[PDB]
DNA sequence: TTAGCGCCACCTGCTGGTTAAATGTGGTACTGCAC
DNA sequence: GTGCAGTACCACATTTAACCAGCAGGTGGCGCTAA
Protein backbone atom coordinates (compact mmCIF):
# COMPACT_ATOMS: atom_id res chain seq x y z
CA UNK A 1 0.00 0.00 0.00
CA UNK A 2 2.44 2.81 -1.35
CA UNK A 3 5.69 1.69 -0.17
CA UNK A 4 6.80 4.88 -1.80
CA UNK A 5 6.39 8.68 -0.97
CA UNK A 6 7.53 11.93 -2.76
CA UNK A 7 9.37 14.01 -0.54
CA UNK A 8 8.37 17.25 -2.14
CA UNK A 9 4.27 17.19 -2.42
CA UNK A 10 1.56 14.68 -1.08
CA UNK A 11 1.78 11.73 -4.06
CA UNK A 12 2.21 8.31 -2.50
CA UNK A 13 3.02 5.83 -5.41
CA UNK A 14 3.85 1.77 -5.56
CA UNK A 15 6.39 1.36 -6.87
CA UNK A 16 10.25 2.81 -7.21
CA UNK A 17 9.32 3.51 -11.42
CA UNK A 18 5.88 4.77 -10.63
CA UNK A 19 7.17 7.14 -8.30
CA UNK A 20 10.11 8.33 -10.46
CA UNK A 21 8.23 9.21 -13.28
CA UNK A 22 5.93 11.28 -11.36
CA UNK A 23 8.87 12.96 -9.99
CA UNK A 24 10.03 13.22 -14.19
CA UNK A 25 6.67 14.75 -14.03
CA UNK A 26 6.34 16.97 -11.67
CA UNK A 27 9.35 17.82 -10.36
CA UNK A 28 12.41 16.51 -12.38
CA UNK A 29 10.70 18.50 -15.66
CA UNK A 30 13.80 16.94 -17.84
CA UNK A 31 13.74 16.33 -21.43
CA UNK A 32 15.89 13.55 -22.35
CA UNK A 33 14.08 12.41 -25.70
CA UNK A 34 12.41 14.94 -27.46
CA UNK A 35 11.10 15.01 -30.94
CA UNK A 36 13.68 15.04 -34.37
CA UNK A 37 11.07 17.81 -35.60
CA UNK A 38 10.84 20.41 -33.13
CA UNK A 39 11.68 21.46 -29.26
CA UNK A 40 8.89 18.93 -27.74
CA UNK A 41 9.71 16.50 -25.29
CA UNK A 42 8.37 13.81 -23.06
CA UNK A 43 8.42 11.70 -20.31
CA UNK A 44 7.13 8.27 -21.36
CA UNK A 45 8.00 6.99 -24.38
CA UNK A 46 4.65 6.47 -26.01
CA UNK A 47 4.35 10.24 -25.72
CA UNK A 48 6.85 10.62 -28.26
CA UNK A 49 4.95 8.11 -30.43
CA UNK A 50 1.94 9.59 -30.60
CA UNK A 51 3.77 12.67 -31.28
CA UNK A 52 5.85 11.33 -34.10
CA UNK A 53 2.38 9.75 -35.13
CA UNK A 54 0.80 13.21 -35.40
CA UNK A 55 3.90 14.76 -37.18
CA UNK A 56 3.80 11.60 -39.92
CA UNK A 57 -0.20 10.67 -39.77
CA UNK A 58 -0.04 6.97 -39.03
CA UNK A 59 -3.61 5.84 -37.61
CA UNK A 60 -2.98 1.74 -36.35
CA UNK A 61 -6.62 1.07 -35.18
CA UNK A 62 -9.54 1.22 -37.24
CA UNK A 63 -13.37 1.42 -36.03
CA UNK A 64 -15.05 -1.88 -36.33
CA UNK A 65 -18.56 -0.39 -37.95
CA UNK A 66 -17.12 2.35 -39.73
CA UNK A 67 -14.59 3.69 -41.92
CA UNK A 68 -12.36 5.70 -39.31
CA UNK A 69 -8.85 4.97 -38.47
CA UNK A 70 -7.55 6.31 -35.10
CA UNK A 71 -3.73 7.18 -33.99
CA UNK A 72 -4.63 6.28 -30.28
CA UNK A 73 -6.68 3.57 -28.76
CA UNK A 74 -8.19 6.13 -26.64
CA UNK A 75 -9.21 8.02 -29.94
CA UNK A 76 -11.11 4.89 -31.05
CA UNK A 77 -12.93 4.09 -27.58
CA UNK A 78 -14.40 7.44 -28.10
CA UNK A 79 -15.27 7.23 -30.97
CA UNK A 80 -17.11 4.02 -30.57
CA UNK A 81 -19.99 6.08 -28.25
CA UNK A 82 -20.81 7.32 -31.69
CA UNK A 83 -22.38 3.53 -32.76
CA UNK A 84 -23.34 2.95 -29.13
CA UNK A 85 -24.45 6.05 -27.78
CA UNK A 86 -23.96 5.22 -23.81
CA UNK A 87 -23.40 9.11 -22.33
CA UNK A 88 -21.68 8.40 -19.47
CA UNK A 89 -21.27 11.76 -17.81
CA UNK A 90 -24.27 13.65 -16.45
CA UNK A 91 -25.25 16.86 -15.00
CA UNK A 92 -26.22 17.35 -11.55
CA UNK A 93 -28.25 19.93 -11.58
CA UNK A 94 -30.58 19.17 -15.27
CA UNK A 95 -29.48 15.68 -15.19
CA UNK A 96 -28.62 15.59 -19.02
CA UNK A 97 -25.87 13.25 -20.42
CA UNK A 98 -23.18 14.08 -22.23
CA UNK A 99 -20.79 12.02 -24.57
CA UNK A 100 -17.43 13.47 -23.66
CA UNK A 101 -16.19 15.09 -20.14
CA UNK A 102 -15.88 19.02 -21.72
CA UNK A 103 -19.13 18.91 -23.45
CA UNK A 104 -20.46 18.38 -20.13
CA UNK A 105 -18.13 21.22 -18.45
CA UNK A 106 -19.70 23.42 -21.33
CA UNK A 107 -23.03 22.67 -20.72
CA UNK A 108 -23.15 23.46 -16.88
CA UNK A 109 -20.93 26.53 -17.36
CA UNK A 110 -23.27 27.89 -20.01
CA UNK A 111 -26.71 26.83 -18.63
CA UNK A 112 -26.73 26.87 -15.03
CA UNK A 113 -24.22 29.71 -14.06
CA UNK A 114 -25.09 33.38 -14.53
CA UNK A 115 -21.73 35.43 -13.80
CA UNK A 116 -19.35 34.01 -16.96
CA UNK A 117 -16.79 35.99 -18.57
CA UNK A 118 -17.20 36.37 -22.41
CA UNK A 119 -14.94 36.97 -25.07
CA UNK A 120 -15.18 40.42 -27.14
CA UNK A 121 -14.41 40.95 -30.23
CA UNK A 122 -11.52 42.74 -31.20
CA UNK A 123 -12.96 44.46 -34.68
CA UNK A 124 -16.75 44.63 -33.25
CA UNK A 125 -18.45 45.58 -30.11
CA UNK A 126 -20.56 41.81 -29.96
CA UNK A 127 -19.96 39.65 -27.65
CA UNK A 128 -19.95 36.21 -27.21
CA UNK A 129 -19.63 33.40 -24.98
CA UNK A 130 -17.57 30.63 -26.65
CA UNK A 131 -14.29 31.11 -28.11
CA UNK A 132 -15.38 28.28 -31.40
CA UNK A 133 -18.29 31.25 -31.67
CA UNK A 134 -16.25 34.07 -31.76
CA UNK A 135 -14.15 31.90 -34.38
CA UNK A 136 -17.29 31.37 -36.33
CA UNK A 137 -18.30 35.33 -36.18
CA UNK A 138 -14.48 36.50 -37.38
CA UNK A 139 -14.38 33.98 -39.90
CA UNK A 140 -18.01 35.10 -41.51
CA UNK A 141 -18.06 38.79 -40.53
CA UNK A 142 -14.33 39.76 -40.58
CA UNK A 143 -13.12 38.00 -43.67
CA UNK A 144 -11.53 39.33 -46.50
CA UNK A 145 -12.98 39.54 -49.61
CA UNK A 146 -10.17 39.92 -52.70
CA UNK A 147 -13.08 40.67 -55.16
CA UNK A 148 -15.47 42.83 -53.21
CA UNK A 149 -19.32 42.62 -52.26
CA UNK A 150 -21.23 45.86 -53.82
CA UNK A 151 -23.79 47.34 -51.39
CA UNK A 152 -27.56 46.16 -52.23
CA UNK A 153 -28.58 50.05 -52.76
CA UNK A 154 -25.40 52.06 -53.36
CA UNK A 155 -22.43 51.93 -55.67
CA UNK A 156 -20.14 51.44 -52.56
CA UNK A 157 -18.14 48.20 -52.34
CA UNK A 158 -16.72 46.62 -49.17
CA UNK A 159 -14.36 43.48 -48.18
CA UNK A 160 -15.46 42.54 -44.60
CA UNK A 161 -18.93 41.84 -44.24
CA UNK A 162 -19.05 43.63 -41.17
CA UNK A 163 -18.78 47.20 -42.57
CA UNK A 164 -21.09 46.27 -45.86
CA UNK A 165 -23.96 45.33 -42.97
CA UNK A 166 -22.94 48.47 -41.50
CA UNK A 167 -23.44 50.52 -44.20
CA UNK A 168 -26.79 48.70 -45.17
CA UNK A 169 -28.42 49.62 -42.25
CA UNK A 170 -27.88 53.15 -43.02
CA UNK A 171 -30.41 52.82 -45.51
CA UNK A 172 -33.22 51.86 -43.34
CA UNK A 173 -35.03 55.19 -43.79
CA UNK A 174 -34.82 55.56 -47.34
CA UNK A 175 -37.83 55.97 -49.98
CA UNK A 176 -35.87 54.04 -53.06
CA UNK A 177 -38.54 54.20 -55.36
CA UNK A 178 -39.24 57.89 -56.94
CA UNK A 179 -41.81 58.94 -59.50
CA UNK A 180 -40.50 60.13 -63.01
CA UNK A 181 -43.13 62.67 -63.14
CA UNK A 182 -42.95 64.10 -59.71
CA UNK A 183 -40.94 64.07 -56.75
CA UNK A 184 -43.28 61.95 -54.53
CA UNK A 185 -40.94 58.73 -53.14
CA UNK A 186 -42.03 55.73 -51.44
CA UNK A 187 -40.55 52.56 -49.45
CA UNK A 188 -42.27 49.84 -51.03
CA UNK A 189 -43.35 49.37 -55.08
CA UNK A 190 -46.91 49.02 -54.53
CA UNK A 191 -47.09 52.31 -53.27
CA UNK A 192 -45.06 53.91 -56.58
CA UNK A 193 -47.91 51.62 -58.75
CA UNK A 194 -50.37 53.09 -57.26
CA UNK A 195 -48.67 56.60 -57.70
CA UNK A 196 -47.90 56.03 -61.29
CA UNK A 197 -51.74 54.35 -61.91
CA UNK A 198 -53.05 57.84 -60.89
CA UNK A 199 -50.42 59.79 -62.70
CA UNK A 200 -51.73 57.90 -66.23
CA UNK A 201 -55.28 57.95 -64.91
CA UNK A 202 -55.57 53.94 -65.76
CA UNK A 203 -58.28 52.51 -63.64
CA UNK A 204 -57.19 48.33 -63.61
CA UNK A 205 -59.77 47.72 -61.21
CA UNK A 206 -63.56 46.98 -62.40
CA UNK A 207 -67.25 46.50 -60.32
CA UNK A 208 -68.42 43.65 -60.91
CA UNK A 209 -72.17 44.83 -60.87
CA UNK A 210 -71.73 48.35 -62.32
CA UNK A 211 -69.49 50.47 -64.88
CA UNK A 212 -67.35 52.19 -61.67
CA UNK A 213 -63.69 50.88 -62.09
CA UNK A 214 -60.86 52.17 -59.35
CA UNK A 215 -56.90 52.87 -59.19
CA UNK A 216 -56.73 50.53 -56.14
CA UNK A 217 -58.10 47.26 -54.66
CA UNK A 218 -58.81 48.31 -51.39
CA UNK A 219 -61.38 51.53 -52.95
CA UNK A 220 -63.10 48.52 -54.98
CA UNK A 221 -64.25 46.38 -52.02
CA UNK A 222 -64.94 49.36 -50.31
CA UNK A 223 -67.31 50.55 -52.60
CA UNK A 224 -69.03 46.77 -53.30
CA UNK A 225 -68.86 46.65 -49.32
CA UNK A 226 -71.13 50.35 -49.56
CA UNK A 227 -73.20 49.83 -52.54
CA UNK A 228 -73.50 46.10 -52.57
CA UNK A 229 -73.98 44.46 -49.11
CA UNK A 230 -78.01 45.27 -47.97
CA UNK A 231 -76.96 44.27 -44.84
CA UNK A 232 -74.72 46.92 -44.00
CA UNK A 233 -74.79 49.75 -41.86
CA UNK A 234 -72.43 52.67 -41.70
CA UNK A 235 -70.57 53.31 -38.12
CA UNK A 236 -71.91 56.36 -36.67
CA UNK A 237 -70.45 58.57 -33.17
CA UNK A 238 -72.62 60.35 -31.62
CA UNK A 239 -71.56 63.47 -29.05
CA UNK A 240 -71.60 63.04 -25.54
CA UNK A 241 -72.31 66.23 -24.98
CA UNK A 242 -74.99 67.36 -27.83
CA UNK A 243 -76.18 64.44 -29.67
CA UNK A 244 -75.53 65.08 -33.47
CA UNK A 245 -74.48 62.21 -35.47
CA UNK A 246 -70.81 61.61 -36.80
CA UNK A 247 -69.92 59.25 -39.26
CA UNK A 248 -65.71 59.58 -39.04
CA UNK A 249 -63.86 59.02 -35.94
CA UNK A 250 -61.70 61.71 -35.33
CA UNK A 251 -64.72 64.89 -36.50
CA UNK A 252 -66.60 63.36 -33.69
CA UNK A 253 -63.74 64.62 -31.14
CA UNK A 254 -63.18 67.64 -32.96
CA UNK A 255 -67.09 68.43 -31.81
CA UNK A 256 -67.35 67.14 -28.42
CA UNK A 257 -64.00 68.59 -27.19
CA UNK A 258 -65.12 71.73 -28.29
CA UNK A 259 -69.23 71.31 -27.32
CA UNK A 260 -71.37 72.90 -24.68
C1' DT B 1 15.20 -0.97 -13.87
C1' DT B 2 12.31 -0.08 -18.22
C1' DA B 3 9.28 0.04 -22.22
C1' DG B 4 4.37 -0.94 -23.30
C1' DC B 5 -0.31 -0.50 -22.63
C1' DG B 6 -4.50 0.94 -20.92
C1' DC B 7 -7.39 4.40 -18.89
C1' DC B 8 -8.73 9.09 -18.03
C1' DA B 9 -8.81 13.79 -18.19
C1' DC B 10 -7.79 18.49 -19.98
C1' DC B 11 -7.36 21.83 -23.54
C1' DT B 12 -8.48 23.39 -27.98
C1' DG B 13 -11.09 23.83 -32.07
C1' DC B 14 -14.69 22.95 -35.92
C1' DT B 15 -19.67 22.04 -37.24
C1' DG B 16 -24.54 21.56 -38.36
C1' DG B 17 -29.42 21.68 -36.02
C1' DT B 18 -32.28 25.09 -32.98
C1' DT B 19 -34.02 29.17 -31.93
C1' DA B 20 -34.74 33.92 -31.04
C1' DA B 21 -33.82 38.65 -32.55
C1' DA B 22 -33.95 41.33 -36.76
C1' DT B 23 -36.10 42.42 -40.91
C1' DG B 24 -38.92 42.50 -45.10
C1' DT B 25 -44.33 41.72 -46.83
C1' DG B 26 -48.76 42.75 -47.49
C1' DG B 27 -53.90 42.99 -45.65
C1' DT B 28 -56.36 46.56 -43.78
C1' DA B 29 -57.72 50.43 -41.24
C1' DC B 30 -56.88 55.59 -41.18
C1' DT B 31 -56.80 60.45 -41.94
C1' DG B 32 -56.15 65.13 -45.30
C1' DC B 33 -58.25 67.23 -48.82
C1' DA B 34 -61.10 68.41 -52.89
C1' DC B 35 -65.75 67.97 -54.34
C1' DG C 1 -70.27 63.15 -45.87
C1' DT C 2 -67.35 60.70 -49.36
C1' DG C 3 -64.18 58.98 -52.66
C1' DC C 4 -59.30 59.38 -53.81
C1' DA C 5 -54.60 59.35 -52.47
C1' DG C 6 -51.14 58.70 -49.50
C1' DT C 7 -49.90 56.99 -44.82
C1' DA C 8 -49.75 54.05 -40.63
C1' DC C 9 -50.51 49.50 -37.74
C1' DC C 10 -49.19 45.24 -37.24
C1' DA C 11 -49.61 40.20 -37.60
C1' DC C 12 -46.96 37.30 -40.34
C1' DA C 13 -43.15 35.13 -43.05
C1' DT C 14 -38.18 35.14 -44.18
C1' DT C 15 -33.41 35.95 -42.84
C1' DT C 16 -29.51 35.50 -40.07
C1' DA C 17 -26.33 34.55 -36.56
C1' DA C 18 -25.56 33.27 -31.40
C1' DC C 19 -26.56 28.96 -28.71
C1' DC C 20 -25.34 24.40 -27.99
C1' DA C 21 -24.48 19.61 -28.13
C1' DG C 22 -22.01 16.65 -30.98
C1' DC C 23 -17.51 15.44 -32.52
C1' DA C 24 -12.05 14.95 -33.29
C1' DG C 25 -6.64 16.29 -32.69
C1' DG C 26 -2.48 17.05 -29.22
C1' DT C 27 -0.77 16.65 -24.67
C1' DG C 28 -0.32 15.46 -19.41
C1' DG C 29 -0.89 12.10 -15.39
C1' DC C 30 -1.22 7.56 -13.25
C1' DG C 31 -1.32 2.03 -12.36
C1' DC C 32 0.25 -1.96 -13.55
C1' DT C 33 2.67 -5.57 -15.86
C1' DA C 34 6.33 -8.65 -18.96
C1' DA C 35 9.95 -7.76 -20.99
NA1 LIG D 1 -46.79 49.59 -48.32
NA1 LIG E 1 -23.00 17.89 -34.67
ZN1 LIG F 1 6.01 14.63 -6.50
ZN1 LIG G 1 8.03 17.28 -32.90
ZN1 LIG H 1 -17.31 3.93 -35.88
ZN1 LIG I 1 -27.03 20.94 -16.74
ZN1 LIG J 1 -16.77 40.52 -35.11
ZN1 LIG K 1 -25.47 51.78 -49.51
ZN1 LIG L 1 -45.64 61.03 -59.91
ZN1 LIG M 1 -70.11 48.88 -57.60
ZN1 LIG N 1 -71.53 68.13 -29.29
Amino acid sequence: TRPHKCPDCDMAFVTSGELVRHRRYKHTHEKPFKCSMCDYASVEVSKLKRHIRSHTGERPFQCSLCSYASRDTYKLKRHMRTHSGEKPYECYICHARFTQSGTMKMHILQKHTENVAKFHCPHCDTVIARKSDLGVHLRKQHSYIEQGKKCRYCDAVFHERYALIQHQKSHKNEKRFKCDQCDYACRQERHMIMHKRTHTGEKPYACSHCDKTFRQKQLLDMHFKRYHDPNFVPAAFVCSKCGKTFTRRNTMARHADNCA
